[PDB]
């Protein structure tokens, strides 16, 4: 019901192949000229886009018809499916808890005497995760319409369960796409550990150099006693080497095997430590690789229902296919950033308590953990906001409080990158109750 | 050729309206003719051929 | 006492593309720190006495 | 291929039956106007 289209509709046409082979007079398209129905090759051939009721060649009141109709069934799966931990029936939040080392107290006997009984906590950090993702996919099939499209019913039975799958496709897509987010997320944030590189396809050294980060990094992951570097809760932890991901791009690898590992004898001294998995690609600016723990991902399921209903009145069928599940990321885990742009000198400050609960007059250390991407000085100021009186925070962090301070407390430090004029501030901050 | 769709937010505020909402499919066709007729000749003569 | 950036480079520049790993390998027990918190020092040899 | 095809291509209209109904203020053709879809069969319904 359209008009006079063209079979040209949406090409962008290269040289005109059909001039190419009769105007050839010596060019290698004289393997052409003892064709003698190239040219209805040539103009059919690619396919066209808009059906043209095409008349037949002997009795032309007759239309030539379909004779066979394909159905192209494709299914698409999700790579990063297999990090996925696990499935909550009830409940929101999940509550992680890791408890860290402490610190050595000097021998003294005179001291000893009235505090036997002194206590100390212990440093707990701990972490929660709510369900985020809550969301469904939505199609219509309208079955007594497309009877008119097929004139069998093994092809209206074939078309009907395509429109299933593209459902339960558009579910391994887009939940590919929240693991992407999720990376995303987390360097944005600057919650990422980033390890400045040079953009590895410009140099096969720059290539190599890259190499040799990763693999400097991935032993630093795995040494027996750990590390407060590649956290952001700054914790000592040791990532197992079996349990390192490494979430390059595909151009990434095919510069691995063919500029290195095609010609190093040994490919166990070039490779990527720890485990290569292959995307598309990371929406951030640079951001070129990261590794990981496994344990990284939070991602839990929740729900997966599908739902139906049926329009009496315009005669069609509503397909829901609700996809809910918890999306999260421990910040308890090792999680490195490989980033080849101009990256900040400091990506975050990190505060040692974030919980603290201070008895009014009390005092309590706070220690920053600049994540400075070079290797300069950095000064750490400290301050407290919503104090009333005193209160008094100074020099490493060690808080006062006052005999009548009641507010809540928000405990500042902050490191000044770059210029005075525009001055850009990098803070970390923590809750102090007080009793 | 049947393609993937898109993802809508859980939303109970707006489903009360939106239960019969039509969606569609996003199916795409091509369509191949037949193009090549042609014929091979070849002629025996058996006899003079002898 | 090879600092990890050390041991990466042996690894990805010298002991790869080369036919004779006892013949570019670091002379002596290696073990691999995460790095010393001083100005530039990279590596450390010392005795078992030391 | 003939690519410029109206649904004409014979047809000397008498009197345009579409308007007919279309203009019927209560005449021969009042009984052509609670029908739904007329201007579709009066369309193609000759072949």
């Amino acid at each position: 019901t359209f008009n006079d289209v063209k079979t040209s509709l949406g090409i962008t046409e290269s040289y005109d192949i059909v001039n190419a082979i009769r105007n050839s007079q010596g060019d290698n398209f004289k393997s052409y000229v003892p064709l003698a129905t190239a040219n209805n090759v040539a103009e059919v051939g690619a396919g066209i886009l808009i059906n043209q009721t095409v008349q037949n060649d002997f009795i032309t009141s007759l239309v030539d018809r379909i004779g066979l109709v394909v159905i192209r069934q494709v299914s698409l799966n999700n790579p990063l499916k297999k990090f996925k931990k696990g499935q909550i029936p009830l409940g929101r939040t999940i509550e992680e808890i890791y408890t860290d080392i402490t610190k050595e107290k000097q021998y003294d006997a005179e001291e000893a005497e009235q505090k036997v009984f002194e206590r100390e906590m212990p440093n707990v950090k701990t972490l929660f995760h709510e369900r985020n993702r809550q969301g469904f996919y939505h199609q219509t099939i309208q079955d007594d319409s497309l009877k008119t499209a097929f004139v069998s019913w093994g092809n209206f039975e074939s078309f009907v369960s395509s429109i299933i799958n593209a459902i339960y496709n558009s579910a391994e897509v887009d939940e590919y796409e929240y693991m992407k987010l999720l990376v995303d997320n987390y360097y944005s944030k600057g919650l990422f550990t980033t390890v400045k590189i040079d953009e590895p396809t410009s140099s096969t050294g720059a290539l190599t150099e890259f190499v040799k980060k990763m693999r400097a990094t991935a032993r630093k992951l795995t040494l027996p006693q750990g590390s407060r570097d590649w956290n952001s809760m700054a914790v000592r932890t040791r990532s197992y080497m079996e349990d390192l991901h490494l979430i390059i791009d595909a151009d990434l690898e095919a510069e691995l095997d063919v500029d290195v590992l095609a010609k190093a004898f040994n490919m166990n001294r070039t490779d990527f430590l720890g485990n290569v998995t292959v995307i598309d690609g990371f929406a951030s600016t640079g951001l070129e690789a990261v590794l990981v723990d496994k344990d990284w991902f939070m991602v839990y399921d929740n729900l997966h229902k599908m739902e139906t209903v049926r329009n009496p009145r315009g005669l069609y069928w509503n397909y829901y296919y609700h996809v809910w599940q918890t999306l999260s990321v421990s910040r308890f885990a090792n999680a490195v950033a490989f980033v080849s742009g101009d990256v900040p000198a400091v990506t975050q400050v990190i505060v040692s308590p974030n919980i603290a609960a201070v008895k009014q007059g009390g005092q309590q250390q706070f220690t920053a953990y600049v994540r400075a991407t070079n290797a300069k000085d950095h000064k750490v100021v400290w301050s407290v906001e919503g104090g009333s009186t005193g209160t008094a925070i100074t020099g490493d962090g060690l808080l006062s409080v006052s005999g009548n301070e009641d507010n809540q407390l928000t405990v500042k430090a902050t490191v000044d990158i770059g210029t005075e004029d525009k001055p850009k501030l990098v803070v970390g901050e923590a809750v102090v109750s007080i009793r």
